């Protein structure tokens, strides 16, 4: 048997005592007001007392809403303290005005009225704890060193960390946004963004700071929601202290903000500027108007050089008609690196009709990244992550042109190319130049964004290429090891060209040899047994050692079902994992990706295609009303909201019990 | 320490006009009606 007891023993409460309680339970005014009056003589109840479930008599009456035995406790002056913050959490305003009219706690000692209503997010109980002139702490720095937060956290890092999130989590209130901000919709885009930074900072409490900045995000999407004409949503996208604050929200990566039906309709008519009525058309009349636009691009360049001051000079300018002849032009340059593979001895030789054509277009490439670098700035240029690549075609097409000038400059004769060196200068050249082709030509992805039904695909491929890079690393480390130990088994049996039937060394022969002989070739062999094209015979020597050959043919074995069965199997079971992730939030992803498209063709700057590129308190006042507007929009709208979702629990119930019984006390008192 | 008040300001109720809201608010005819005849 095992006896059962109380080994954290309290004070129990006597029976007039427990009978006093649940007199205020059940809301019997003329029995509460009788023991009150009773122990002001006898001094035999007492009314600050504590209950079996941690409450007080001010607690009970609290939590029941009874704001009349409420108010009898407070004009008989019993405890007050946390009744306020209780009062704040249990939402109601009655309680809390009565509270500002004038031991155990399940609140931290941080917690101050203003904090727990910004917590409640509760409009109404913040509003009239605004009225009073109520102060919230400044957190300090992320990554702040001074000596009062390196003392807080050396002396309890977890009351500094709990002070911290209790403040952001104070901060981040759409009603304590929605007031006592100047500007609501910027003061959310930077607390998103700190909040995001935190999140990041500290690891442990990461889910709440990311919900904190998603909650701040949805406050700022439904605020522009709120907007009801066009002119209050240019003049909240207008602001500035065009297009300034759209500009702010995709640099603080507001994708909910972004991704705005009205704002993607306004920047759809901003992009379509030429055509007023591309909403609705055909297939084949827009696929026609695309081609013809796209066929008369030297056509509009050479009209803007000419005279920007005309009917052709200014239609390169709208946006759509400079992205269809960027791509027009990409394409053509594309084309004529097609052509370029269609003597061949000469060491060293002049440039062909195909790339004298090429070099301006590789000129206007560099250009035109230069431009960037030196118009943009540096954080721009590399957030980008497209102008890496950009830059590796630039160097590539660079390398390829000054090794071209040194053969030629260096070579005159013409010698069969069965006997140049390997490291020729114009072999080089050719190698350099191929890979720059299937650079350029893979820079076409970044163009599927445009389209509505590619868009969403590009994201999803670079949301599963970091599963891919995660997956790598433990490809590339199994591929490492069994190198290792291939290598250091067969590399005693290596084996000279000469000896082979064709002169051949490697396994890009006919016969595959030496697979496992050197490092480089373990590495390339092991590489290639992924895709079957290394053939089972690799594991073979001319000697009869077969305990070697089988240990050696085991270790392949063991290599290729790590590989292909668990491994191959384990990546396709992650990036399927993955994509039911990024299904949902595709959409919006691609409107914030096809936003910075489009706002990348806005400016006048890069307005030539390659190779042509080498030839105000009012403003403040209305954007205040407009914001002032929003506000009670938004706050109505959430009230309304409030008053539509769930919202009941047993509260409630016990609410209408409470007014049943004090009720049913009163009549029995009155007859 | 931040400051917090009301940067959009609005017109706040007397003592006896939030009376007649919260009166209306619980549903008290006779305050309600005697309010009324007494706005007047
Ligand atoms: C992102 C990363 C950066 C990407 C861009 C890098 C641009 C780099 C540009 C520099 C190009 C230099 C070419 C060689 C000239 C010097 C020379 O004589 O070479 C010697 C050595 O030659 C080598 O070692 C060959 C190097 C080939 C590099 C290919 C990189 C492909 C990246 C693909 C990426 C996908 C010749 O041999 P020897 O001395 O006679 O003996
Ligand atoms: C001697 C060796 C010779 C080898 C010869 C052959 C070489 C072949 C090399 C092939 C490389 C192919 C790389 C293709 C990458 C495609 C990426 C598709 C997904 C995608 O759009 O990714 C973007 C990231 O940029 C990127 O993914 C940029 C990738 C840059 C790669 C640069 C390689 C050099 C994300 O889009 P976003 O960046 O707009 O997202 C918002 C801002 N973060
Ligand atoms: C991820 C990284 C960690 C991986 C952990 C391990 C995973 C399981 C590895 C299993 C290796 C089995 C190697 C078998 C072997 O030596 O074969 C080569 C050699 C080739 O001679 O096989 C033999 O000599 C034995 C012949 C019978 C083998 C039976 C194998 C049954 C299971 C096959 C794999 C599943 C399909
Ligand atoms: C892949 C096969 C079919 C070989 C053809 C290669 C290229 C000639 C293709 C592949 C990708 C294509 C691009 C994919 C998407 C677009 C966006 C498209 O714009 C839209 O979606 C129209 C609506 C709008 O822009 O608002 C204009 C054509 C373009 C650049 C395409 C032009 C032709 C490209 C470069
Ligand atoms: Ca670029
Ligand atoms: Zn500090």
């Amino acid at each position: 048997r095992i006896p059962l007891q109380i080994v954290r023993a309290e004070t129990e409460l006597s029976a007039e005592e427990k009978a006093f309680l649940n007199a205020v339970e059940k809301g019997d005014y003329a029995t509460v007001k009788q023991a009150l009056q009773e122990a002001e003589i006898y001094y035999n109840v007492n009314i600050n007392c504590m209950d079996p479930l941690g409450r007080s008599a001010l607690l009970i009456a609290i939590e029941n809403e009874n704001l009349e035995i409420m108010e009898l406790l407070l004009n008989h002056s019993v405890y007050v303290g946390d009744a306020l913050l209780y009062a704040i959490r249990k939402e109601v305003v009655g309680a809390v005005e009565l509270l500002l009219s004038y031991q155990f706690s399940e609140f931290t000692p941080d917690i101050t009225p203003i904090m727990l209503a910004a917590h409640t997010n509760n409009y109404e109980i913040i509003k009239l704890l605004v009225q009073k002139r109520v102060t919230i702490p400044r957190p300090h720095q992320i990554r702040c060193n001074c000596v009062e937060c390196v003392s807080s956290s050396e002396v309890d890092s977890l009351r500094h960390s709990r002070s911290r999130l209790n403040i952001y989590k104070a901060l981040a209130s759409p009603s304590l946004i929605a007031l006592s901000s100047e500007d609501p919709i910027l003061t959310a885009f930077r607390l998103g963004w700190e909040l995001k930074e935190l999140s990041k900072v500290e690891n442990e409490f990461k889910a709440e700071y990311e919900e904190l900045s998603q909650q701040c995000k949805l406050f700022a999407k439904d605020l522009l929601d709120q907007a009801r004409s066009s002119r209050e949503l240019e003049i909240i996208l207008n602001h500035r202290d065009d297009l300034a604050k759209l500009k702010v929200a995709i640099k603080y990566h507001q994708k909910e903000f972004v991704a705005q039906p009205n704002c993607q309709q306004l920047l759809a008519t901003l992009w379509y500027d030429g055509f007023p009525g591309w909403r609705r058309k055909h297939w084949v009349v827009k696929l026609l108007t695309c081609m013809t636009i796209g066929f008369l691009f030297p056509m509009l360049s050479i009209a803007y050089l000419i005279s920007p001051r005309s009917n052709l000079g200014l239609f390169i300018k709208k946006p759509f008609i400079k992205f269809i002849c960027h791509t027009a032009s990409y394409l053509t340059f594309l084309f004529m690196l097609l052509l370029a593979s269609q003597d061949l001895h000469v060491q060293g030789p002049p440039p062909t009709v195909v790339e004298w054509m090429i070099l301006p277009w590789v000129l206007g490439f560099i250009w035109g990244e230069i431009k960037e670098m030196w118009d943009g700035g540096f954080t721009e240029y590399i957030h980008d992550w497209w102008n890496l690549m950009d830059f590796a075609m630039n160097s590539l097409y660079l390398a390829t042109i000054s090794l071209k000038i040194v053969a030629y400059v260096k070579y005159n004769g013409s010698r069969p190319r069965e006997e140049w060196e390997m490291w020729h200068p114009t072999l080089i050249a050719e190698a350099l130049f191929a890979i720059s082709n299937i650079l350029s030509s893979l820079r076409l992805i970044s163009l599927f964004t445009a389209n509505s039904h590619l868009g969403p695909l590009q994201i999803s491929l670079g949301r599963m290429l970091l599963d891919i890079l995660k997956f790598l690393f433990i490809y590339c480390l199994v591929l490492l090891a069994f190198a290792n130990g291939l290598n250091q088994l067969y590399f005693y049996y290596e084996t000279r060209a000469i000896d082979e039937p064709n002169n051949c060394k490697g396994i890009r022969c006919e016969k595959q040899n030496n697979a496992f002989s050197t490092l480089f070739e373990t590495l390339q062999s092991l590489f290639w047994s992924v895709f079957g094209l290394l053939n089972l015979y690799v594991t073979n020597v001319k000697a009869r050692h077969e305990f070697t050959e089988f240990v050696g043919a085991t270790m392949f074995g063991t290599y290729n079902v790590i590989s292909l069965v668990v491994l191959l199997n384990m990546l396709i079971a992650m990036m399927n994992n993955s994509y039911q992730l990024i299904a949902d939030h595709a959409d919006i992803e691609w409107k914030f990706a096809r936003t910075k498209l489009w706002m990348s063709y806005f400016d006048e700057g890069g307005t030539l295609p390659p190779p042509f590129n080498i030839i105000s308190l009012i403003q403040n006042q209305h954007y205040q009303e407009v914001i002032r507007n929003l506000v009670k929009r938004y706050v109505a709208a959430m009230i309304r909201n409030s008053k539509t979702h769930e919202g009941l629990t047993e509260e409630n119930f016990k609410e209408l019990k409470q007014d049943i019984s004090s009720f049913r006390y009163e009549v029995l008192d009155l007859l």
